């Protein structure tokens, strides 16, 4: 019961009032494990993360190449949550983002101060964002090792530290547009991803194919719910997580998207490089400035956690200052700077929504090629 000023999502506010217990209540599901990995031939390791080791394999009946995510020990409800979210997203018969746009059903937060953040531009067309969500094929648990495991669609992915430096301006615009479609869809489904970052974005470059993976930290959005702030990874944590504003929403994903984008555009990786939890906030404020930070704390009447009282006064760094000859081919236009500026805001309510971001001028060359 931490928050003083209450906050609600600007968009898609009431999805989980519309949808009921059988959709969002992951704790009261029972996982239908497959008793055997007999349907699969498990090959070599293709990746890892904080919560898993991931192995390439083949589904023997169809010969489809898959991955198997072997889950490290965690609370069992986290496993139920990942499975529920993945199945909700894949099993929706008519993805809401494929339907005709309805503004009154979109901008659902009707507070006067929140409505001022509606942008003059918006992508208002149906889209295939649901097709950018990784597909879960099976749930398996070996009888001998007792290891819970998730079988997914395989993506032929290269580490971002190898791929991203090779990408052209137009290719970054393309892929980041694909990511926004995925986010618009999961948000429309009343779900926050909460771990948006390069390692969780599979790209098969030769097939121009993008998948948003790793749904293990995702959560259902409920109006005025206070969430744990110890989620995501240090470098991608929004200001709300650092100052312990627990009543956050889908906009957290857009901060993460923005920080990922800022890294690609300015070629500084990671963009906010904190040496500790404390210093992570310092790295952010060093950029956005102390002045707007304090206005933000005042707006929500946030009592700053104890650790941040040794913070110095910082003058805002204009984005222009991040431009240099190494990156100017990606950063040297007004459009990208304005996009980044409108994503990376202290106040979560101020940030572009996925749909607004998709309608931003920077994506014009991508939108042009849709029809
Ligand atoms: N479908 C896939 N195709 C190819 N590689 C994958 C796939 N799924 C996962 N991987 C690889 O395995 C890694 C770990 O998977 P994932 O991100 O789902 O697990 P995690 O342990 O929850 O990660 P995090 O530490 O970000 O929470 C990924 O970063 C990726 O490199
Ligand atoms: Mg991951
Ligand atoms: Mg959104």
């Amino acid at each position: 019961m931490k928050c003083r000023v209450w906050s609600e999502a600007r968009v898609y506010t009431n999805i989980n009032k519309q949808r009921t217990e059988e959709y969002w209540d992951y704790e009261n599901t029972v996982i239908d494990w497959s008793t055997n990995t007999k349907d699969y031939e498990i090959e070599n390791k293709v990746g890892r993360g904080k919560y898993s080791e991931v192995f390439q394999g083949v589904k023997l009946d169809s010969k489809v190449k898959i991955v198997i995510k072997m889950l490290k020990p965690v609370k069992k409800k986290k496993i139920k949550r990942e499975i529920k979210i993945l199945t909700d997203l894949s099993n929706e018969k008519v993805p809401p983002t494929t339907l005709p746009f309805q503004k009154d059903q979109y901008y659902t937060n009707q507070k006067e101060d929140v409505l001022k953040f509606i942008r003059p531009y918006i992508f208002d067309q149906p889209h295939n964002g649901h097709a950018n969500i990784i597909h879960l094929f099976d749930i398996i648990k070996d009888p001998i090792s007792k290891t819970p495991a998730l079988v997914f669609e395989y993506v032929d992915n290269v580490d971002f530290r190898i791929l991203y430096p090779k990408l052209t301006d137009l290719e970054i615009r393309f892929y980041m547009f694909e990511l926004l479609k995925a986010l618009d869809y999961c948000h429309s489904m009343g779900i926050m991803h909460r771990d948006v970052k390069p390692h969780n974005v599979m790209i098969d470059h030769k097939n121009k194919k993008l998948r948003l993976i790793d749904w293990g930290l995702a959560e259902f959005y409920h109006v005025n719910m206070e969430y744990n702030v110890r989620v995501a990874s240090r470098f991608f944590k929004g200001p709300e997580l650092l100052v312990d504003y627990r009543m956050y929403d889908y906009s957290l994903d857009l901060w993460s998207f923005g920080t990922m984008l800022a890294s690609m555009i300015f070629k500084r990786e990671p963009f906010f490089h904190g040496t500790s939890n404390t210093d992570q906030l310092v790295k952010i404020v060093k950029v956005l400035g102390t002045s707007d930070f304090e206005k933000y704390l005042l707006k929500y009447e946030i009592t700053l956690p104890r650790e941040f009282y040794d913070m110095d006064q910082y003058i805002r760094k204009p984005w222009h200052r991040f431009i240099n000859d190494g990156n100017k081919h990606l950063s040297g236009n007004d459009e990208i700077i304005d996009l980044i500026d409108n994503l990376l805001r202290y106040d979560h309510q101020e940030r572009l929504t996925a749909k607004e971001a998709m309608g931003h001028p920077w994506f014009a060359p991508i939108r042009e090629q849709i029809e």
